[PDB]
């Protein structure tokens, strides 16, 4: 028979049971039950964003059609998988795709209408025997679906879609269209509340229903790629695949077998030794920590057994209410169920009890770091260190930044605000201002919050506006439209927040632009979305734009003293109004003034960049003191208030750097010598004791 | 022949335009994010134009076509935002010439998407200087007719021929910014029991932030970071502590001159 | 036999000793296994410019089988590459492609979810000829393939990233 | 006849681009596919010759063949 030599009996596979069971869905179910049974076009297409379930709800259908909860005109119906896999396969002479698939139709018109077509990717039909000057399916499907005896279901991506099969108007009108939603969030719930069966017959673990609803909220906020449920299934199967390997790793195996292969490794050496009996206990350590391993597994093992057992119990209590038994129904649910069901939660509470050492259920926090290590969104619940870490934050800016607390105290409220979970899922995280005169840190200010986060200097999308003098520089950064040059690239702050989604933005000089540069950051600032060139989205909301400019800086330096911080505020914020657009300053979450330096502060940044100079210089491998009045010299040096500290920072860079390395390379400058920055007459001079 | 509405926004902004339209999508559909939203303060250039329809033949990214119609050929009912729309470059409004004459549109590879069960809602914020000028002593029709003067000024005489309705917003008063203090910690109720913390409030701290948020000059966005850094800064402070236990009722009670809240 | 016309055992390799002992990139190993032990979407691709040794990843990870340090889906299994280009290159006329690809997927399932697969030059897989792609995507889907992948970040970007059964 | 002399055979063929890219059977195979297992089973220490685009072409672009 040609049938089995190209198709696959999908009922068959549900038979098997191997499938999904499809859950939701009686809307869009039903109306392919009703395009299926019409007078012609018996030809319903699945049409949507990829991952929402097509191939499954032709696989729910042909599930309720052997469950038999269709009605009476689909009973008895075959659906098949036809194959295009099978069909293109060895037609190299001319003639022979055309004879096997017209052979296919043939002998589904012998079917007498009681067979199902289905048909994945049905562009791929469309373009499958397109040779040059051949006949493809397209044109041999064109008759049998007009009149429609080929009970055809499609199944497509929606844009190809539009490029492949609405080219060929024909076989365009030959299917009718269902426009496959994507699901909701709390349908999504639903379905995850329904395939977390399958998922443990597989991993062998269990899963916690809080941790379910907590991977739909999270996929459904934090990710923009793929789409529900897709993601939130990668999620879950990817989580129960970190705690298999967890189980069948441990850590403090791998401390205590390292451990004896050091001792093993100092003992054989020795060879007063005391290093036996050490070597004996931490061996015999290991091996109870092996046998309580071994006995974790073996428990989960059997647990998982059992549990399997119940969901073969499942299906053929489904198969005794298809075909029939009598003593089958009642013999399997009241044995087979509660017992299995008591010593299923039995052999839970006993997991609950032996695993010490290890984790068996699915928790939210192993879907948080599954997450957060899939893209980089910072989500899990917080351990000790980082929280106790954020909590001083204060603390480790001032631990790089000494003076301008209010910026401090902003930067560190959005972080604590961003960890803590309370921001606004319409807005981007930290959206500031920063008014202050030339060098006073704010750069370096921004570079140390990024190096709090990330533990990166420059993984921040510094983005300078000082380039952006006239109103074309928008299309640099968000892209150039179509049928101009910059198309096929796509735009660059566009890409650098696709690629990297949690990142510090910064509009440095944000003085400098033509004011229409402030209309992107109006779009980011209202929604965190931002469209490029190409038409797409790009999720701004767990990011940080940071702007710094000096315009009122003459007026801080005029009045920064006799002021409190609101009249500062109040009376530079006027001074915005003057510049920029107030539809623009309503956006801004905190827009804080920077004062002048004061010399204690001076000094501080000399300490500062005198422990990054001991720093590089221990790199370089150098054990260097001062004399402190060196440090009080090059700070009565470098004072001057209209400039900033960088006048004091290349003080530093001369009068330090050039006699440094000057002698460093003679030979005179040896490693490990005490090398006392003392000074000169009015210069430094570094001894060698 | 015309799409269903076609209403040209006002005002200052932060007082609700963009909730309106929000508003209506997620009546529409029960979604924000399901709509058709072209964000018109990029289209300073005269190109953009060849974003939103199209490509032409013979150029780059011609088999895609525009933003506007990929997405109404999809899903023929669907409410249009065109944001902050005063700040394109003052002639991309052509192509919505066509859009509210009748709602077909040329398009790159020709397909006349039709539009005419889609809501284009034009916002803009063009009424800063007269509405807060003279909402004042004034009543609806008056202002209407004078801002329509306005952005006659602004806009083409060809253009406002076609707006269905050139509705006009005022600034707020103190008692509906309390009610959006309101609706501010509904949600915020909404994002913490989520987490999972009873959290009541002092009604008399609600007073306090109608004296902290309150300017009638920007709109209901100082209210918000008002709520922001006095409500959510100590608390978010004291949660990041371990020391609010779930379970509690943690009444937001105030301070002498702050909001604290309790563990009770 | 296909397996014997396409395909390399280099579990026969290194359980031979002919491999490299490579040494190293055991988190990345140990992700890949994390991946390999799915149920579905079973799938790894590798991502990185060519000369970093994902190969030579995927040789250690065979001489971790040899040594049996993996865990309980994968003892017994057979590790076997191929290339994509000893199936382009034979194309004079429709469907002559496409008989070998359906034959090593026979081979695949005849050997019965046993069989773990390696396939270098992704970005190669999708322009031959719809052509290769969709035929995999069974296979690829219902879990009934092992593949793995080893490509460059900018053909990911370029390729990889157009259609979505292949992302 | 290669398994034969293990190694002690060391052939010459030019044209490798050639030998890969131009070999086509009908239900048959090439000396390409066919000598890419020996490749990598190291009966096979032979010398080839090229131009220089063509190696480029036909031969940089694979894996094994590079
Ligand atoms: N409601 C649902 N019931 C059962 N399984 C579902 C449901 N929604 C999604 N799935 C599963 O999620 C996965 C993704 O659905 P798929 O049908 O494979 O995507 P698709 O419909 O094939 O679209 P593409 O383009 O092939 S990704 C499958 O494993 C489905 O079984
Ligand atoms: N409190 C501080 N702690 C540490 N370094 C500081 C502090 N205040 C200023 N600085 C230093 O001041 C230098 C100049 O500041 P920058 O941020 O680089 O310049 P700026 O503040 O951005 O102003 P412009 O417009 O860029 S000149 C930096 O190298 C900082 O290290
Ligand atoms: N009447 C209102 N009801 C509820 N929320 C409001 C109201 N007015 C303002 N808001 C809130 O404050 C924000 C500002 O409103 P928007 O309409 O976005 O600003 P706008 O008035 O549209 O001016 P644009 O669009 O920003 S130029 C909204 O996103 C809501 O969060
Ligand atoms: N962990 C490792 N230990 C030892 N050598 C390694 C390791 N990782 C990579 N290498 C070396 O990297 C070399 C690169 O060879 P290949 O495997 O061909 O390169 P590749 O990284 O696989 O990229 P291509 O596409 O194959 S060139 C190998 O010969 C290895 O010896």
């Amino acid at each position: 028979q040609a049938l089995k030599k190209y198709t696959i009996d999908l009922t068959e596979r549900a038979e098997q049971g191997k499938l999904d069971p499809v859950i939701g869905r009686d809307e869009e179910i039903r109306r392919t039950i009703q395009v299926l049974q019409r007078r012609t076009k018996n030809n319903p297409v699945l049409i949507g964003e990829p991952g929402v379930g097509k191939t499954a709800i032709v696989e729910g259908l042909a599930q309720r059609i052997i469950n038999g909860e269709v009605p009476e005109g689909l009973k008895g119906r075959r659906v098949l998988a036809l194959d295009m896999g099978a069909l293109v396969a060895g037609a190299k002479y001319r003639g022979e795709f055309e004879e096997r698939l017209k052979g296919v139709l043939n002998d589904l018109a012998k079917q007498e209408g009681n067979v199902i077509l289905f048909i994945d990717a049905l562009h791929t039909m469309v373009g499958a025997g397109k040779a040059d000057g051949a006949m493809d399916a397209g044109n041999m499907l064109k008759p049998a679906l007009a009149r429609g005896e080929l009970h055809c279901v499609g199944a497509t991506t929606l844009d190809e879609y539009r490029q492949y099969i609405e080219k060929d108007a024909a076989l365009e009108r030959r299917f009718q269209k269902v426009f496959v939603a994507e699901p909701s969030v709390e349908d999504t719930i639903a379905i995850l509340r329904g395939l977390k069966e399958r998922y443990e017959l597989h991993h062998h673990v269990q899963i916690t229903d809080p941790a379910i609803v907590a991977a739909a909220t999270l996929s459904h906020r934090y990710i923009a790629d793929r789409q529900l449920p897709d993601k939130a299934i990668d999620l879950i199967d990817e989580a129960a695949s970190s705690i298999r390997m967890q189980i069948d790793s441990p850590e403090e195996l791998d401390r205590l077998d390292r451990r004896i292969i050091q001792l093993k490794l100092e003992q054989q050496a020795l060879m007063l030794d005391m290093l036996n009996e050490e070597l004996s206990d931490k061996e015999r350590q290991y091996s109870e920590l092996e046998e309580e391993w071994k006995a974790e597994k073996a428990s989960l093992s059997g647990t998982q057994t059992i549990k399997a057992e119940l969901e073969q119990a499942k299906i053929a209590i489904e198969q005794a209410r298809r075909v029939g038994d009598l003593a089958r129904m009642s013999e399997l649910q009241y044995g087979k169920i509660p017992e299995l069901e008591k010593q299923l939660e039995a052999a839970t509470q006993l997991e609950g009890k032996t695993m010490r050492l290890l984790r068996n259920k699915v928790t939210d926090a192993e879907i948080a770091e599954v997450l957060a290590r899939w893209t980089g969104i910072p989500v899990s619940r917080m351990m000790e260190s980082e929280r106790e870490k954020l909590l001083r934050m204060e603390q480790e800016l001032h631990h790089r930044v000494i003076g301008q607390n209010e910026a401090v105290d902003a930067v560190s409220n959005a972080i604590r605000r961003s960890r803590a979970g309370l921001a606004d899922p319409n807005r981007p995280i930290g959206s500031f201002l920063f008014l202050g005169p030339t060098g006073v840190g704010k750069t370096e200010l921004c570079k140390a919050l990024a190096n709090f986060m990330f533990d990166s200097d420059e993984a921040m999308v510094r983005i300078d506006m000082s380039e952006f003098m006239e109103k074309h520089s928008v299309s640099r950064l968000v892209g150039a439209p179509p049928g101009y040059v910059g198309y096929e690239e796509g735009g660059y702050l566009t890409e650098a927040v696709r690629r990297r989604p949690y990142s510090v933005i910064l509009l440095d000089a944000v003085e400098k632009a033509h004011p229409d540069v402030f209309n992107i950051l109006l779009q980011v600032l209202d929604d965190g979305r931002l469209t490029d060139g190409q038409g797409r989205t790009v999720d701004f909301r767990n990011t940080v734009v940071i702007m710094t400019s000096n315009l009122g800086s003459d007026l801080i330096q005029e009045r920064f003293g006799e002021l409190d911080y609101a009249h500062m505020k109040e009376l530079v914020l006027g001074v915005v109004s003057h510049n920029f657009r107030p539809e623009f300053i309503n956006r801004i979450d905190e827009v804080v003034v920077f004062h002048p330096l004061g010399e204690q502060h001076i000094a501080s940044i000399a300490q500062i960049q005198l422990k990054r100079l001991y720093k590089r210089l221990e790199e370089r491998g150098y054990e260097i003191h001062i004399s402190d009045e060196a440090l009080k010299l090059l700070s009565e040096n470098g004072y001057d208030p209209v400039y900033g500290a960088r006048p004091l920072k290349r003080a530093i860079q001369q009068q330090i750097e050039n006699p440094l390395a000057q002698q460093i390379l003679s030979g005179e400058l040896v490693p490990g010598k005490v090398i006392r920055l003392e000074v000169n007459e009015d210069r430094i001079v570094a001894v060698q004791h």
